């Protein structure tokens, strides 16, 4: 009841008045992800809090044997844009990141020349289309039409038959977004309505853009050094392993944080006037790493951040269920990615050849992943505008792999990747490139280096949920006490993006101080009659209603009695202005 | 072809890069309202044109009986908000005109606790209800089904029958926008469809958000500040008589601006690269000004702005047609505008009694206009937060008057408005208050002071008209010469409007010089689902769709068919969401 969602340029562009009482407040941010920074930020700009009251927790201090890859972005990014054309480039003097960001995607617009390949490097031949038929569509539409409400530990499985997942549409969709078949269909109904928008980008990736560099240098780093450059506290060596909050009959309030500093357990006493904004869960939480010639080790280990949630949803059930998204992940959910560097001829060519463009030249190259769609992995891969690391040698490029099936043996490497080193995996990826396999194992073993990761809770944002599993951002009568990041609940926008970081850090904000601003609501496209009329277009592999009804009685007719009653109407010029007729 | 519409925070937060080749290209605003203005800023500020190549050329040089009062604003004017963001205030210090008006009119947000009155100052008893029958409704729903390729020429009186012009809704809107039943359908369409979304605030003005003071004050002088800061130059007595325009198979290009500088005849001659902005027609030109004691003169004088119109139009008839804006404007039309100054206790109470807050406190006072609905002239009157001019004395009130009917009898004063010195149009005003009739006499010629002004042209926007007779922004194939201003020519938005004003100088400035940044479109409230069915429920005076189905057979069972096919769906939960189920 603290904040009201806006939209429109009144809103985006207005300042707020300094927040009541805040210069008697501190704030306490636990870890140093998206998130939380992107909240510390909003303390700053629009809380004008005091840098010296802010106070980031990190676990980690203030040695893999190679590079490591860690996703994209948007126009409709409403919050991140929101935040990011506050914070300085570290590239471009008197710019935004958002200024940085936007001039170099004008630059080099992203788009695929290759989005799906099968028998060894080969384009699939109805790449571009979603091949969905009619029953598939009308499941798609089904589903958007079912309340989140009736959606509870409902899985895609439950909502889909089998026309939807042989079609060209679930190949885009399930690896551009890592849905598995067993996830949330409460979360794809969120996707397929909050992108409905870029559903003609969908095959050519050409909806997405792309920071110059890998999410810490262009991202992280320039609002570190906002926040540096404000004052702000970086804590480190810092482990949380619980927070006092009285949960009483009318209030919240966070009363101690217990931590763990540097071995020495120790408590910081908090007032009403001092907030703390948790990132329950986490998704990299005990990832392990491998190397050329050793896998990533498997784990099962709970780390610090899922034992703190675990720790807070013991003092209320309004703090979530993080059993729902940390235990009883099956084994056959995505655990490993690989990056492989290499700079050698033969590879790069290999890779130019599929898709279309210079791997070197420092501009788009994969434009996002392409997938392997008759990999036993179910395996994809993607090479950004290189080099992703400032100081890269300029001979070398680094790919991105990921499986979607952990438990099933290659078809090359025929062991499961979660058995496999980074050169075996490179190996698997190689001979799915079409490489000679009288190569491939020189090539990988040492013309490459790959570096495994395992990561057990990679899919965990996605698990089957039911509405009270995620905290809200502010629970109901909390004081002092915000959950942000993506376990933490808002209406209709989706998680495994870093908008739902920065949306749920600048609730929290305005939430707990007043703030007298709007939030940007989650873009309106479901709600909006052209964007509709699109997607019909587009999801109908771009047919008009005609052809949509031409083999169908029933349908062929009430379409013939509704153009009989919009005929010389402005319906039936926006229907024609959308392609609809 | 040269730029392209946007909506959203990214190209909101944007900066464009400055414009290719700008530092070789000068700029000529004919005119210094709004719209040049604007543009000039815009030139400034994305065009990163030199301040000392930008030229404004103003017919007036660097004495009226008393003050004299000149509209609102809404949160969805994209375009003009983009500008004054970026327009320091001069009433605080580090804030833009934007922050200082969202301050105040969230300190004291705008309403109306009296919009009609009737029988010598009784609030009209429906006050607040749209009082539309369902025949009413559906023109209006025709009419916005209807293409505006369909309108041209039509006027009001074409697609409205008696039941809408015997509703309050007819009241309201009539007057808060000064449309006569003879003006034109396609803009009354325009403005339906673009206020949608504040339908809820018609009758009570609570979507209406005002300046601190008047226009000049609040938001000309910060623009002129601007301006002088980065070098732009002022010309007074400038009169431009002629653009000679190169209007050849392929091009467009404006070659001499005729000029007469103080009685001089000179000329200004321009190659392609000296950009030439035309505000084309005024609604104010050939304004002549009263006292209290004498009428303002009537006239059909065709200024310096018709007439420059009318030249240009000469060259092409992609240059628009003058003629059907200022020429046979009925002898009925709104003409006189009075400003009405008092200190008078007798008078100021007997506002407070009708409008219920004290007109010399410094907030609100009648929110917007009072319509008194049974006046012969059909008179309304407006007191914004006094007082609306800084150098004014803190006990006197300026209330601003007009007739939209020119050509009838008063109900106190037996003469048309045409007729009335000032003290005779206070004096017909002061008898629909309910002042004593012993009283007003005294009370409107020694008590009060009262300034009309009568104004050819100031329907002028509103004329019946066809696509055509506005020119595009930038008509086809014009390399230097736009057009800008509420004459001008662009998709969706509406004239008399400040809005209007902002969007075609910025497109003008945007097309002419390819800036490489989104425009923002008129506010999408039409294609909104959501916003459609707050209408719907507005429009039926909050009735839910049973009730509006309740007495008619073909509707009641079409409404029991569907609502069995929507039952326990997202449509379902979206209708009760918005008070339709
Ligand atoms: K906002
Ligand atoms: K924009």
């Amino acid at each position: 009841s603290h904040m009201y969602y806006s939209y429109g340029n009144y809103e985006a562009f207005a300042r707020p008045k300094k927040p009541e009482n805040v210069e008697n407040k501190s704030a306490y941010l636990i870890g140093s992800g998206l998130a939380s920074l992107a909240a510390a930020c909003f303390l700053i700009r629009d809380g004008q809090m005091e840098g010296s009251k802010i106070h980031i927790l990190e676990e980690l201090p203030k040695p893999l044997k190679g590079y490591v890859v860690r996703r994209e972005m948007e126009n409709h990014f409403e919050c991140l844009w929101d935040l990011f054309r506050s914070i300085p480039s570290l590239e471009i003097d008197n710019a935004s990141v958002l200024d940085e960001f936007y001039w170099l995607n004008k630059e080099d617009p992203n788009y695929s020349r290759c989005r799906v390949i099968e028998k060894q490097g080969q384009r699939l031949v109805t790449d571009g289309d979603f091949t969905l038929t009619k029953t598939a569509i009308k499941e798609i539409l089904d589903l958007c039409l079912t309340n989140e409400e009736d959606l509870d530990d409902v899985k895609i499985t439950d909502v889909f038959s089998d026309d939807f997942f042989n079609s060209n549409f679930w190949i885009y969709w399930k690896t551009m977004f890592a849905f598995e078949p067993w996830h949330s269909a409460m979360e794809m109904r969120r996707y397929l309505m909050r992108f409905v928008h870029h559903i003609s980008g969908l095959a050519d990736f050409s909806a997405l853009k792309f920071t110059k560099y890998n999410q810490y240098e262009s991202l992280v780093l320039p609002m570190v050094e906002y926040l540096k450059s404000h004052g702000v506290q970086f804590e480190y060596d810092v482990k949380v392993e619980d927070i006092k909050i009285d949960v009483t009959t009318s209030q919240k309030i966070a009363r101690e944080i217990l931590i763990d500093r540097n071995g020495n357990a120790e408590s910081i006493k908090l007032t009403i006037n001092d907030l703390v904004f948790v990132t329950n869960g986490s998704i990299t939480e005990s990832s392990t790493y491998g190397d050329n010639d050793t896998p990533a080790p498997p784990t099962d280990e709970l780390g610090g951040s899922w034992t703190l949630w675990k720790n807070l949803a013991r003092q209320s059930p309004e703090f979530g269920n993080p059993d729902k998204f940390c235990q009883n992940i099956p084994k056959k959910s995505w655990f490993v990615s690989a990056t492989s560097t290499t700079n050698n001829k033969e590879i790069i060519d290999t890779i130019e050849s599929i898709c279309k463009r210079d791997p070197l030249a420092g501009k788009t190259v994969t434009g996002g992943i392409i997938t392997i769609n008759d990999s036993a992995w179910q395996m994809s891969f993607t090479i950004n505008r290189q080099q992703q690391f400032k100081d890269q040698p300029e001979n070398e490029i680094s790919t991105w792999i990921y499986a979607l099936y952990s438990d099933v043996n290659g078809d090359y490497i025929k062991k499961p990747i979660t058995e496999c080193s980074g050169n075996e995996i490179c190996q698997e990826w190689l001979y799915h490139l079409g490489v000679s396999t009288d190569k491939i194992e020189d090539l990988a073993k040492h013309a490459s280096n790959t570096i495994p990761v395992y990561m057990p809770y990679i899919t965990s944002y996605f698990m089957t949920r039911a509405i009270g599993d995620r905290p809200l951002v502010v629970p109901h009568q909390s004081q002092n006490l915000a959950f942000i990041g993506n376990f933490a609940e808002t209406e209709r926008d989706t998680v495994f993006t870093t908008e739902y970081s920065v949306r749920t850090a600048m609730e929290a904000v305005y939430q707990l101080l007043n703030i007298d601003r709007g939030i940007p609501e989650v873009i309106n496209s479901p709600f909006d009659l052209r964007v509709l009329m699109d997607a019909i277009y587009e999801l109908n592999d771009h047919q008009d209603l005609r052809e949509i009804t031409k083999d169908s009685k029933m349908q062929k007719l009430a379409l013939a009695g509704f153009l009989k009653k919009i005929k010389g109407t402005y319906i039936e010029s926006l229907l024609k202005e959308h392609k609809l007729l």
